[PDB]
C-alpha cells in the first residue's frame, strides 16, 4: 500500500515566517490561502471571525490547518480558535521569534513542526494548538512568556500537550477545559464581537481608562489586577458602579501565572465581578466577548469562566 | 551587641502570636531577640493593592530621615504591590543601610503561614552586613531579592516573589546568606532622584495592549495631561494600531511615552520594531509597566526630554 | 441530609510533618497507621511492596490513603505505587520541606491539602498524586526540584493536575501514561525486586560502578547520561557488553528535564538498550525493576518504557 | 580596528557552509567579518559526551600560553559536558580576556540550526571589553551565562543552558550585551588552582543516590583508589544508609568526600541533615555533582584536608 500524505491548508494572516521549507512535501501536500496580512499586534475581532468561519467551512475540503501568526497575540487569536472552532481536524498555529532572514532563523523548524502536529491523528479533539520551540500548547493556557526568547511559547499553569522529537509527539496531556464543538460559542453569523477592554492596576492607578470604557457604552470590562485580581480602590469603584448597571465585569490579574480565584478578597457575587480563574487579562477577554454573546448574567458568565 | 532593626509596617500584621496579655511582632517572632534589637513604627495602614504616592513619599523621606538613627530597615507591605514600592524606594532611598521589604501570601492566622519566617529572614538580612549596598532589597521565601528586576509571578504561590531576569542576589539558609550577586543598575545613592522636597509626583498611567484595543485609555490619560504614558505592549513593546496613533501623538504634545511590554519577562528593547527616535518614545527595558512607571515618574521630575528619559532608563 | 465526612486512612512511613493539625476533622475522619519509620533516603524495596500490598489489600475499607514520606526520595515511592497500586480511590503522598517544629512549617497545611485531595471524588483515576504547595501533581512527572525551597515539587515535563484554593481543586489535566490498574504490574506475591542500579556519566566517567553492577549479576542498570541520554564511551563500552549477555540497559539522562529519546545519538536496537523518555534515572529504575518482572527482552522493554 | 578572536575547536563544526570551492566558521558565519578579525584552530576532535581530563588540561594550557597572542577566545564544544569544561577553565584560566564557550543543540545541517547564531553571539561576547573579569563563560540562546552556575537543563531545547540557581549575566540583542551581573565567587586569577605544570589530576568519580542504592559503586571506586567521590545525594545531600556507610569509612581512609544533590537546583548545606565534621565530608552548596567534580579535582591538587577542601568548596 503506497504512503498517502495529508492535505494540510496554511491560513496565513501575515508575512512569510520561512523565506522555502522544501521538507514539507516529504510529510504532506501543503496548499496556502493569504486570509489578511497583517503585523499581529494589530490583530483584531474582523480576523478572528474571518479564521472561525474559514476553519468551520473549509473543515471538509482538508485533513488539518496550520495557521502562521504573529506571535504577539498568537495566545489570543489561539483561544478564540478554541472556543469558535467546531472542525473535528487540527488547527495549529505556528509563528517566529527571529524573522525569516536571520540568522538560525526558527520558523522553518516551527512550521515543519505545525504540520507534523497537524498531520498527526493523535492531535485531534485536543483543541486548538500552537507548536513553537519542538513543543505542542494548548492554545487556553499557552502565553507569551519572554519579549524575544525562540523558547517563550510556554502553557505556564498547566504544562504543554507532548513534545516533538524527530518528527514524532508523544502526548501525555489534554486540556480538561470545554472546547471547539463542546462549546456553545457560534460565531458564524456574527459581523461584530461584543466591546470588551482591559484595564491595568498598580500604585496610584487612575480610574480614568475604567471611566472611558464604561461612557463609551463597553459590554465587558477586564481588570488585570494585582495579586489575586485585587483593584485599585478608584478602579474599583468605578467598576462597581459600571456592574450595578449592567456592565460585566471580569477580575483578572497582571500577574503572569496562577489563577485568580472566587472566594479570595474580593466578594464578587456582591459585587456583579466574575472571576477569570488561570486566564490572564487578553484570554479573559476572549472569553468575556464570546460570554456576552450568550448572556450578561454575571453567575452565567462565571459559570462560563468555569467551564471553558 | 546587635545591629537595631527599624521595621516600618504599612498595613496588617506579617505575623501574629506572642500577645497573651500579663495582665508586639517581637513577641509574635520571639528569635528576632536573637539577631537584632527590633523597634516597629506603622507608617500607614492600607492592603497595597492602594498603594499610592503619598506612602511612597513618605516611606523614602522616612528611612532617609531616620538612616542614621537605626543600623537596618525592614518594610512589611503587602504583596500586590510591594515590586513597585521597592523599586520605588531602590531610587529614591539614600541611606546605604539595608531596607528590606517582606510580606505574607498566607495570611497570620492561617496554617503554616509565611510571615513569621519571612519576617525572620529579613531581620536576618537588615543585620547582614553583607547586604548594605546591594540597593534595596525584597525578601520572600529564602531569598533575597533585588528591588528592581523582583516581581510577583504568581498570584497565590508563597513562592511568587522572583527576579526573573537576572535572578536572586542570595540564599538564606539557617539564618545566613551566601550573595552571589548584586545589581550593577544604579540605585539608591547612585541615583539623581531626591524626593525630600516633593509632595506629589508626576502623573504617570499605564494602558494595556491586545487585539481590538481600545484608544480611550490612551486618551482618558491624554485629556487629563498626564506627564507620562507607559504602554504594556504585545511582544517586545509593539502597540495596537489605534493606541499607537493616541501615544504618537501624545509623544509630540508634550507627554512622556514608554514602552513596556506585557510579557512577564525580557526587555522591550530599543533598536526592535519601533522607531523609538522617530516617535519621541522610550523604550523600557526589562521594567514591566508598573516597574517603568517608577522610574518614570522621577524621570519627570528631573526631565521631559525624551533621550535624556532614555538615558536614564538605560542607567537605572 | 445531614454532611459525611470521608473516611481517608493516613499512612505514615517516617517522623510526623506536622507537630496535630485539628483542622482536618472538619473535612474527613483521619485515622492512622506507621507502617515503617525511616527518612526517606533510605527508602528501599521492602517499603514499596510493604505500601503497594498494604493498599491494595486496604482499598475496601477506606474512601482515600494520605501517605507521609520524607521529600528526598517521594518522587521514586510515587512512581511505584502509580505502577503498582491497582486500588481505584486516591493515593496521595504528602511532605514537609521544612520541619514540623520549624517557624512558618509547611507540613500542616500540606498534609491539610493531602487530604482535600484524597477525599476530592475527582481525584480517583487520576494515578497515584503528590500533593505539596498547594499543588496536585502526578506522580510519573513529579520530581523535586530544588534542596530547600517549599514550592520544590514540580512536574518539570507536562505540568501539575490541579491547583488548590480553599479546600477546592479545580482539575485541567490528568495523565495519559498507563497507571495503576490499567498497569500489568502485580507486586502482590513478590518478596523482592529485580536489581536495578544507576550509574552517573560526566567527563573522564569510570566505568566501575558499572563493571560493579555487572559483576554483582545486576538484572538492570539505567545510565544517568549527558544530554540526550548519551554515555561516556568506557562506561557505553561496560553497558553494551552486558547487555549481549542479558543485562537491561536504559538510558536515562541526568539533565533534569527533557526526554531522553530514541533515534538520537545512540542506536538503542543495535546495542540492546532502551529509551527512558522522560523518566529521570530515579524514575526509569522504578519501571525497569517493574518491567523486569515481566521480561528481559529489550524491545518488549522499551515498549513499556512507551506505554507506561 | 577589529578584535582579535581564536576559535579553539574541540569537535565538528558547530555551523556549516560558505565552503563552496573557488577552484572555515568566517565563511559559515560571513558575518564574523563584521565585528572579529577570527582564527580558529582545531584544539581536538571529540564528542563531548567523551570529554576528559586531557582535554581539560590543553584547553586551559592553550588559553594561558596564547593569552597575549589575542584578544578573547572562544571555545566551540559539545553540549553534553560543556558546563563541565566551562567551570574547569572557570577556575584554571588566568587569562582575563574573555573565554567564551558555545555549542549547538541542532545539528548545523538541520533545519534552523542554532549554532550559526550562536557563534555569533559568542564572538560578540568575547569581543565585548564588558565581557572581561567575568570569568569563563557561556554564550547559548542569546545569554551570556557564567561558568560556574550554567548547565544544561533539558535534553534538547536550544534554550536549555540556564544559571539555574542565580541567573545570567546578560542578555544579547542586536550584538549588544546589557550585562547587570557578574559572578561573585572567586574565578581565573583569583583562584590558586595552576594547572600548567600538571599531565594529569586526581582520580575524582561520581556515586548516585536513590532508594535501595547499592554500595558497589562507592566500594569500586573505593578499591581503585579514587583521591576524591562526589555523592549525588537525594535531598539536601543526603545518603542512602549503604552508600553512607561507605563513604564515611572512605573519609576516614584517605578519600576526599562531598555531598553534592542530584536535584538540579539548590545548595547542598552544612549545617543540615549529616554531621559534615563528624564525618569528615565537605558540603559542594550550589555545585551539582560533576560542577563540584571539577572543584573536588582541582580541590585535591592543593590539599586533601577536608576542612580546606570546605573552604574552597565556600569560595570557588
Amino acid at each position: 500500500h503506497h504512503h498517502h500524505l495529508p492535505n494540510i491548508t496554511i491560513l496565513a494572516t501575515g508575512g512569510s515566517i520561512a523565506g522555502a521549507v522544501p521538507q514539507l512535501k516529504d510529510i504532506a501536500n501543503v496548499k496556502g490561502e493569504q486570509v489578511v496580512n497583517i503585523g499581529s499586534q494589530d490583530m483584531n475581532d474582523n480576523v478572528w471571525l474571518t479564521l472561525a468561519k474559514k476553519i468551520n467551512t473549509d473543515c471538509d475540503k482538508t485533513d488539518g490547518f496550520v495557521i502562521t501568526h504573529g506571535s504577539d497575540t498568537m495566545e489570543e487569536t489561539a483561544y478564540f480558535l478554541d472556543l469558535t472552532v467546531k472542525c473535528d481536524k487540527p488547527v495549529v498555529m505556528v509563528g517566529a521569534m527571529r524573522p525569516s532572514t536571520s540568522m538560525s532563523a526558527d520558523g522553518p523548524f516551527n512550521l515543519y513542526n505545525a504540520v507534523v502536529t497537524a498531520a498527526d491523528k493523535a492531535s485531534a479533539n485536543r483543541g486548538v494548538l500552537v507548536v513553537m520551540n519542538d513543543t505542542v500548547l494548548d492554545g487556553r493556557d499557552v502565553t507569551k512568556t519572554n519579549t524575544t526568547d525562540v523558547a517563550t511559547f510556554k502553557s505556564v499553569n498547566y504544562g504543554p500537550l507532548g513534545y516533538i522529537h524527530n518528527g514524532k509527539i508523544d502526548y501525555q496531556r489534554t486540556p480538561a477545559r470545554k472546547h471547539t464543538s463542546d462549546t456553545p460559542f457560534d460565531v458564524s453569523k456574527l459581523n461584530e464581537l461584543p466591546k470588551v477592554g482591559i484595564v491595568y492596576n498598580y500604585a496610584n492607578a487612575s480610574d480614568l481608562p475604567a471611566k472611558a470604557l464604561v461612557d463609551a457604552g463597553y459590554d465587558g470590562i477586564v481588570s488585570a489586577g494585582v495579586g489575586n485580581g485585587n483593584l485599585y480602590k478608584s478602579v474599583f469603584d468605578t467598576l462597581a458602579t459600571a456592574a450595578k448597571t449592567g456592565t460585566a465585569v471580569v477580575r483578572s490579574s497582571r500577574v503572569p501565572t496562577g489563577a485568580t480565584t472566587q472566594d479570595a478578597e474580593v466578594d464578587d457575587a456582591k459585587y456583579g465581578f466574575v472571576a477569570s480563574g488561570t486566564l490572564n487579562p487578553q484570554k479573559a477577554r476572549v472569553l468575556l466577548q464570546l460570554a456576552l454573546t450568550q448572556t450578561k448574567d454575571p453567575q452565567q458568565i462565571q459559570q462560563i469562566f468555569n467551564q471553558y
